[PDB]
């Protein structure tokens, strides 16, 4: 059971008697002469508490409702007096007509302090009857009320009337009206207010919520089916986006998740195409359109990069590139900085060849401190590091910066790094088959190992392949075949130097598919 | 736990006055003979007293190089060669200290370990941290290496 206020206006009027019906549900009607009692009484047959209050005017009460003389008018009140027999509950509230911006404040005050004091659970503006004037009025309210009362009485709030001048005639003077719920149109705007949020600042709580609405609405009528709705994946990818964002997190993710946000949208939306109403459709097809509009333009794709997670490629440095620029976008500007810095150390470590490491942090250190682009790099190092302690160390001791001149500096990153990205366009790689350190037996060593997936595997095999510099040390024939066979020299020879590179792999074949490239190695010693 | 404690002791003792000499005695900071000597003998006594009062993880055998980091790892390792005499005494430490998990998947790999030096667990894996040990290849033709390779992971 729900606690139900229903708010109309009563004007002078000759209120003749109507057949009600919810346009959702034309099979009840109620013959009445007020579309509140109407409304009162379809929800008091669903088990509710309902109560309707009429704003009368002394113009209307002392001048019309208890004229006896008026057949209109005393139809009317053997009506509002026998709405109590229903089980409703009815009282009067005087307002002034509201003939200047004084007393529509004063009504203003009315309508708020009503719903300060309701203390059930649905509200329900019913604006069959009274002046065309405060129909009009209290129609633009509305919004403001829900938006003012949304951290005050957390109401339910419904805008209904009886649309009488588009209701069937069935005999004479008698119509079929009915009783149109306009209520979508307070959540309209609500769909551009996340628009900005999202396009400005990239703030998700507007955006999951209206997602959860719109799944609601979609599944009032189950046309449509799941498996390709997920408007709640989607709310949820975007609410995990948010957390990846302003909280730093590596490309990898951030690729994933612009990935899946991506495929969830347009699955999503060829979903949604087919369910041809009930409602506005419309105006939230729109809304799709142009938060896809909005995701293709400030969220950077790039559909097979998750596939790269153990290394550092020049594909996640273009990635942040925009990543960052899009951080700079939101205003996001600490985060923006903490992210140049971790592509800068991919940059070098691109430009000095030591991406084995990109999961190991002492080595992100060891060369974060120790023929012209080398020099131009340094260039864009010397640059970098000469204001970024201002951000970093908070600006105390008399060192901080304006957004103005931090714009200054992030635009000159971003132009050095576009700059060499565009200029950025092979010792000797033995070739094993496991897990070894074989060092000239006169050595006295040091190794690095790490785990790859096999698209990498893949590249650097072949980068060997057409460089010259592979020694390929296979052993056995079936390596081969599983090569061949997999990836589209059986020099059988036994040796290490420090500093040379080799490939590993470990142990028909769909059994093997239910590990293909991995333990990458390289003596630093 | 105290004896990191006194090591500590003589480090900061030792540290205290060692730049004296390392520097060259610049910026008022030299030393005569006398001063030196005092530090020296308090280090030879603080040394002798350690020494004299300084009277073991899980250490596999393995039979070859290797780096067999389990499958859900991201490593670091560190590899030296070695001599015969070494590689039998942290064998026995291992053997027997309970914390030998021998790796040995074949046979005339013990017949030469009987031999020569006086568990077949043939099991393939390297946790960061642990330590074992390795050789690579009768016996007087080998004669014409015995222990070296020892190898553990630093990550």
């Amino acid at each position: 059971m729900k606690k139900i206020l229903i708010v109309s206006f009563l004007g002078k009027g000759r209120y003749y008697e109507t057949f009600y019906y919810s346009i959702e549900h034309s099979e009840k009607m109620v013959k009445k002469r007020l579309s509140p009692l109407a409304n009162a009484i379809l929800e008091k047959e669903n088990g509710n508490d309902v109560e309707i209050i009429f704003f009368v005017t002394n113009e209307v009460k002392n001048e019309f409702l208890y004229d006896e003389n008026n057949e209109y008018a005393k139809n009317i009140l053997n009506e509002l007096n026998e709405i109590k027999n229903y089980g409703i509950k009815v009282s009067y509230r005087d307002i002034p007509k509201g003939k200047n911006y004084e007393e529509l404040e004063i009504i203003m005050e009315e309508i708020e302090k009503l719903l300060l004091d309701f203390k059930g659970n649905k509200v329900i503006f019913d604006l069959t009857h009274g002046l065309r004037h405060m129909a009009i009025f209290t129609s633009s309210t509305v919004f403001y009320f829900k938006n003012l009362m949304e951290k005050a009485n957390k109401l339910e709030m419904k805008i209904v009337y009886g649309a009488y001048e588009i209701g069937e005639e069935i005999e004479k003077n008698l119509k079929k009206v009915p009783i149109l719920d306009i209520t979508q149109t307070l959540e309209l705007s609500d769909l551009t207010i996340a628009l900005e949020e999202f396009e400005r600042y990239g703030i998700t709580e507007r955006m999951i919520i209206v997602l959860k609405n719109i799944q609601k609405i979609v599944a009032k009528n189950k046309l449509c089916n799941l498996n390709e709705l997920k408007f709640s994946s989607l709310s949820r990818e975007l609410k995990l986006f948010e957390e990846l964002l302003k909280i730093p997190s590596p490309p990898e993710k951030i690729a994933n998740s612009i990935y899946k946000i991506n495929d969830i949208l347009e699955s999503s939306i060829r979903e949604f195409k087919l369910c041809s109403n009930l409602f506005f459709i419309k105006p939230i097809q729109k809304f799709l359109v142009d938060f896809q509009k909005i995701v293709l333009e400030k969220l950077p794709l790039d559909k097979k990069i998750n596939k790269y997670s153990n290394i550092a490629t020049l594909e996640k440095v273009e990635f942040m590139k925009n990543i960052i620029k899009l951080l700079i976008n939101w205003k996001m500007y600490s985060e923006a900085v903490i992210h140049l810095r971790e592509l800068l150390i991919d940059i070098k470590l691109i430009e000095n060849g030591k991406y084995f490491y990109y999961n190991n942090k002492d080595f992100r250190e060891k060369y974060w401190m120790y023929k012209e682009l080398p020099k131009k790099i340094e260039e864009l190092l010397k640059n970098v590091k000469g204001w970024r302690n201002s951000v970093a160390h908070g600006g105390r001791a008399n060192t901080s910066i304006n957004q103005k001149t931090l714009e200054e500096n992030l635009e000159n990153a971003l132009s050095m790094i576009d700059e060499i990205l565009l200029s950025m366009k092979s010792k000797k790689i033995y070739l094993l088959n496991s897990t070894i350190m074989p060092i000239p037996k006169d050595n006295q060593g040091k190794f690095y190992i790490l785990k790859l997936t096999k698209n990498e595997f893949k590249v650097i095999l072949e980068n060997a392949i057409k460089d010259d510099v592979l020694d390929s040390a296979i052993g056995h024939e079936s390596v081969i075949e599983f090569i061949k066979d997999k990836f589209e020299p059986l020099k059988r020879k036994e040796y290490f130097e420090k500093g040379e590179s080799a490939l590993v792999i470990k142990l028909e074949m769909d059994f093997m598919e239910e590990l293909i490239g991995y333990y990458y190695i390289y003596r630093e010693g």
